[PDB]
C-alpha cells in the first residue's frame, strides 16, 4: 500500500523495497507501462527512461532498471503518489 523504506544494496541502480503489501494476489508477473485504471506506483516508473520489467511478488518487490537510472529523481517522483493517498 505503502512504501516502508528502501534497500540500498552495493548495487549500481537496482534495489529491493520491502513493504507490507496485500498478499490476496500475490503473483508473479512482470509487467511495466503506464494506463489509466492501473497502479499508480507502477505508471509513475514508466514515466522514466530506464525501467525495463517490474516484479510483483510476496510483501516485497524488485525493480530492474538501466545503469542510466538513479533513484534520486524517482523519489519526488512516486513519493507524490502515496503521498497523496497518504
Amino acid at each position: 500500500m505503502e512504501i516502508i523504506a528502501i534497500s540500498e544494496t552495493p548495487n549500481h541502480n537496482t534495489m529491493k523495497v520491502s513493504l507490507s503489501e496485500p498478499r490476496q494476489d500475490n503473483s508473479f508477473t512482470t509487467y511495466t507501462a503506464a494506463q489509466e485504471g492501473q497502479p499508480e506506483f507502477i505508471n509513475r516508473l514508466f514515466e522514466i527512461e530506464g525501467v525495463k520489467s517490474i516484479f510483483y511478488v510476496l510483501d516485497f518487490i524488485s525493480i530492474d532498471k538501466e545503469d542510466n537510472a538513479n533513484w534520486n529523481e524517482l523519489l519526488p517522483q512516486i513519493e507524490n503518489t502515496f503521498a497523496k493517498s497518504n
